[PDB]
């Protein structure tokens, strides 16, 4: 089992927090990486969303997924993962504006498209894919993760939540019925593309976010794929297009999209 024995996890800086949970830097077995989903005795929905989160981690053995290694219960519910020495690839492109060759954007994109390829074929829909749950490991190794505390675990699209660049236009309509797919994924990793490939966020000369919202949900709005710099591979650009789909169903899966970048990268 993953439940780690009592009183063995040390917690030390706070690295975040927000409404679902706050999460530190702590010492168990080295450097780790420690979620505490509780402060006061948990809701059952805690105990249910954590029971969810903890369900999806322990499928995970993958090196383009951030390492589940456990869980307590006593005295909080935590989520012990590897601790990674590096930064998001949010931060690297919008942050502190790393400027990669195109060789390691293109490897930044296969081992995103590897590393969800995993999580489809294990039945996990992310939902939340974006450049901040892209890390990079030492700079260079993509671990796939949530690092996003203002999100519960489980159930599907009440809303309330800015990711909505990388939302789907089925996503972003905000409907009753479950807008989830693989498909919507793909979509979100079609947005990470644009954001390697043109160093940017997309929209960014609209300043107003309902209109974002009422507009790609409309299919009014859609990326400036002519944005993306030069010396970008045409299979690239033509890649993000076919990703960037606004009939869902038209939408590559991981298999194909992997295949295309492999393909893309032995070619430069
Ligand atoms: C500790 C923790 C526990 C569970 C989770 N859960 C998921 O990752 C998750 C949930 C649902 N599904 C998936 C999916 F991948 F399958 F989709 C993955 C995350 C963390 C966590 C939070 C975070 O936040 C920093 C503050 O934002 N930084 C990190 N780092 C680790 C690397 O070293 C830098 C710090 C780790």
């Amino acid at each position: 089992d993953w439940e780690i024995p009592d009183g063995q996890i040390t917690v030390g800086q706070r690295i975040g927090s927000g409404s679902f949970g706050t999460v530190y830097k702590g010492k168990w077995h080295g450097d780790v990486a420690v979620k505490m989903l509780n402060v006061t005795a948990p809701t059952p929905q805690q105990l249910q969303a954590f029971k969810n989160e903890v369900g999806v981690l322990r499928k995970t053995r993958h090196v383009n997924i951030l390492l589940f290694m456990g869980y307590s219960t006593k005295p909080q519910l935590a989520i012990v993962t590897q601790w990674c020495e590096g930064s998001s690839l949010y931060h690297h492109l919008h942050i502190i504006e790393t400027k990669f060759e195109m060789i390691k954007l293109i490897d930044i994109a296969r081992q995103t498209a590897q590393g969800m390829d995993y999580l489809h074929a294990k039945s996990i829909i992310h939902r939340d894919l974006k450049s901040n749950n892209i890390f990079l490991h030492e700079d260079l190794t993509v671990k796939i993760g949530d690092f996003g505390l203002a999100t519960v675990k489980s159930r599907w699209s009440e809303q309330l939540s800015g990711s909505i660049l990388w939302m789907a236009p089925e996503v972003i309509r905000m409907q009753d019925k479950n807008p989830y797919s693989f498909q919507s994924d793909v979509y979100a990793f079609g947005i990470v593309l644009y954001e390697l490939m043109t160093g940017q966020l997309p929209y960014s000369n609209i300043n107003n976010r309902d209109q974002i919202i009422f507009m790609v949900g409309r299919g009014y709005l859609s990326p400036d794929l002519s944005k993306v710099r030069s010396n970008c591979p045409k299979a690239m650009k033509r890649l993000m297009a076919e990703c960037l789909k606004k009939k869902r169903d038209e939408r590559p899966l991981f298999p194909q999209i992997l295949a295309s970048i492999e393909l893309l990268a032995r070619s430069l």
